[PDB]
């Protein structure tokens, strides 16, 4: 089946079918002419002269994009839309409980940005300096972004679901001088320490770059204080002028980092540069929700993801978009939450995640009853697969079998949308993220490197560069372009894999390295093991995933104890509990299998794949297949 395009979308759609052929076709033969235009998309300081500079060359990668031209991506994304839009809506904030609610206008977030911004560069924040941001849902924490980017400081916001731990080995590897987050942050109804995470994660003896604190009061919970170190957001931004003028920054200037698990190792900064990102966020963004001023734009995707960073902040306020940010959950109090607060604010596109979706579908209509959901025009799905199941269940409930899916398929590391449908352009196929954006070159190939034609599938690869493509690792180049272009020479490796069908429509079927999809998050099963054998009792770890109905994936993990250790109630709460404190709640495995018997290889590196199989329900010593096989029956 494939849903064709409504008569309303393509009314009113700023691109049509013939016109998506036509600029993509200008996209992929003439980059230069068609980023040249369309980067104009942005005000810039001073023009640009040359727009693709690129090479995916083997250990010789060099990404640049309008490389000459200066901007400020808070000027683009604030002051610009002020004399016409000032007293438009910026941000909708909508809080966990529903009586608490915000509009700051454009002219409002501006000078609460420059204040900021102010308050910064007062503290000692120059241009280059890297700022921690382990903030909740609030507009406080887009303030916080905006600002670091409006005086070129690289920000690192930190995702609040990570532990001290992991909130500590961010800092340490980008040496933060900074750190900006708030007492708690409120999330369905309960409390989430912040604050307290920031301290400990301070207390670990390899941090020597942090010198302040920064603290919004969001809940006024007691918590412990460092006089000299922290600050109170209120009490520094009222200090501040609400006078700033924004600096040049060029194209290439890092504009933020963010830490990601990869198939090995601990998560590393993928870092984005300024221009070419911030263009083909506003490019993206509105084209493929085809926005309109005055639409009411609602992301659910957290800011400590790359999602909230391109799709809740930076795309739609550089198009000058009214965006939502709530601070809570789907389905709290009730799974109608998500429309209750569609209708509430009376939002036109709603962008959210399959597990939200499943979660919600699994509430049956109880997640649509008492809304009215009228004011939808368009929906869109991110992060990760959806089956035709999910997705029809979302388009008609939802989407009342009125608002065209945009399944978006990217990567933290693609800045923005590389494989998507466009509302008035592309008819949807349930589960498939179609045809590829403006300057993608998508392809698939075998495991040799070698490209396949027609319907096929293999290792989904990108054979050329984009504007928003990530421009290196914090700190390691090198492992950036072993990590991505090492695989497959002169490519992109995203990791994926994919078919095409008869069409030339893309589905991506999932990681094919060893990175799962933990409701919506991307974390390395490397990491999770590594975290496990950090334990004073476990020696060895293997972990996999295994198919979840809501969640997509759950943590399977075979653990290995130490001689003398022995399995208990006790330790199976230490064991999680140490997952959870070592990354954070987000990878604690939802099974622990103790076994002495891992499946390895005569070399001895241990085969993932016969683990993958028994876990989810399916050469040294094959004996231990048997033994396996029958400890997971129990
Ligand atoms: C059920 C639903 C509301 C939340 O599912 P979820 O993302 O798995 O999160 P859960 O509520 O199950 O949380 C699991 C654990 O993570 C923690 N956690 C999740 N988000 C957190 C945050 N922002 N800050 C702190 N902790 C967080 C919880 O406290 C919980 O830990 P605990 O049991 O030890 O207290 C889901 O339907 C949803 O909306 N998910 C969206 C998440 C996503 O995929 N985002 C990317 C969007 S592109
Ligand atoms: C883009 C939001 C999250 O970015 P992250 O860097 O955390 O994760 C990117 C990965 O999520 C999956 N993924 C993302 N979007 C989709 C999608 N639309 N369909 C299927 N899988 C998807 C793909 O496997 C990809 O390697
Ligand atoms: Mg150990």
């Amino acid at each position: 089946h494939k849903h064709a395009i409504p008569a309303n979308i393509a009314d009113r759609c700023l691109i049509n079918p013939e016109q998506y052929e036509t600029k993509y076709k200008q996209s992929i033969n003439d980059p230069d002419t068609f980023w040249g235009e369309q980067g104009k998309i942005l005000d810039w300081i001073t023009p640009y002269q040359k727009v693709k500079n690129t090479s995916f060359a083997p250990g010789n990668v060099s990404i640049k994009w309008y490389e000459d031209g200066t901007l400020n991506l808070a000027a683009n994304c604030l002051d610009r839309h002020l004399q016409e839009n000032g007293d438009r809506t910026a941000i909708i904030w909508e809080g966990d409980d529903t009586s608490q609610s915000k509009h700051i206008s454009y002219r409002e977030l501006h000078r609460d940005v420059c204040r900021f911004a102010n308050t910064l560069l007062d503290l000692g924040i120059k241009k280059g300096d890297v700022v921690a941001i382990y903030m909740p849902m609030v507009p406080e924490a887009a303030v916080a972004m905006l600002a670091c980017a409006r005086i070129g400081a690289v920000h690192s916001v930190i995702f609040g679901g990570f532990s001290p731990e992991a909130v500590a080995g961010c800092i340490i590897d980008s040496s933060s001088r900074l750190v900006i987050t708030a007492d708690e942050g409120v999330r369905a109804g309960r409390s989430i320490p912040l604050k307290k995470n920031v301290d400990d994660a301070l207390k670990n003896p390899n941090v020597t770059s942090v010198e302040h604190v920064i603290v919004l009061k969001r809940t006024g919970s007691d918590i412990d204080w460092q006089e000299g170190r922290d600050l109170w957001w209120r009490d520094l931004i009222e200090k501040a002028s609400p006078e700033h003028q924004p600096e040049a920054m060029n194209a290439e200037d890092p504009l933020f980092i963010l830490y990601t698990s990869g198939s090995t190792g601990k998560p590393k900064g993928v870092l984005h540069t300024t221009g070419g990102y911030l263009v083909y966020a506003a490019t993206t963004f509105k084209y493929v929700f085809d926005y309109h001023p005055g639409d009411i734009y609602w992301c659910t995707a957290d800011v400590g993801w790359v999602t909230g960073h391109s799709y809740l902040l930076y795309g739609p306020l550089a198009c000058g978009a009214t965006t939502l940010m709530f601070e809570g959950v789907p389905n709290w109090p009730t799974p109608a939450r998500m429309c209750q607060v569609v209708d509430k604010h009376q939002v036109n596109i709603l962008y959210t995640a399959p597990t939200a979706i499943r979660a919600l579908m699994a509430e049956g209509d109880k997640a649509i009853e008492g809304t009215d959901r009228s004011s939808l025009r368009i929906l869109g799905s991110v992060g990760e697969p959806i089956n035709p199941e999910a997705w029809e269940w979302y388009w008609k409930k939802i989407g009342k079998e009125k608002c065209p899916v945009v399944d978006t398929w990217w990567q933290t590391e693609t800045g923005g949308f590389m494989i998507t449908p466009l509302p008035g352009a592309i008819e949807l196929k349930a589960g498939s993220a179609t045809r590829p954006f403006f300057g993608v070159q998508p392809a698939l190939v075998d495991n040799e490197g070698h490209p396949q034609e027609g319907a096929t599938e293999g290792n989904l690869v990108i054979t050329d560069s984009w504007p928003g493509q990530a421009r290196t690792l914090f700190g390691d180049h090198e492992r950036f372009e072993q990590t991505y272009f090492s695989t497959f020479k002169n490519m992109y490796f995203s990791g994926d894999g994919a078919r095409r069908d008869e069409d030339g429509y893309y589905w991506i079927t999932g990681r094919v390295d060893d990175v799962l999809n933990v409701s919506g998050h991307r974390l390395g099963t490397a990491e999770i093991e590594s975290a496990l054998v950090a334990h004073p009792k476990i020696a060895e770890a293997a972990v996999v995933g295994i198919p979840h109905a809501i969640k997509g994936q759950a943590i399977y993990a075979y653990v290995t104890l130490n001689h003398g250790e022995e399995p208990s109630p006790e330790l199976y709460a230490e064991v999680r509990n140490w997952v959870r404190k070592e990354i954070g709640p987000l990878a604690t495995p939802d099974v622990l299998h103790w076994t002495d018997s891992l499946p390895k290889t005569r070399s001895g590196k241990i085969m993932r794949r016969i683990l993958r199989k028994i876990a989810a329900g399916d050469l040294a010593d094959p004996g231990v297949v048997e033994k396996l096989l029958e400890e997971k029956q129990a």
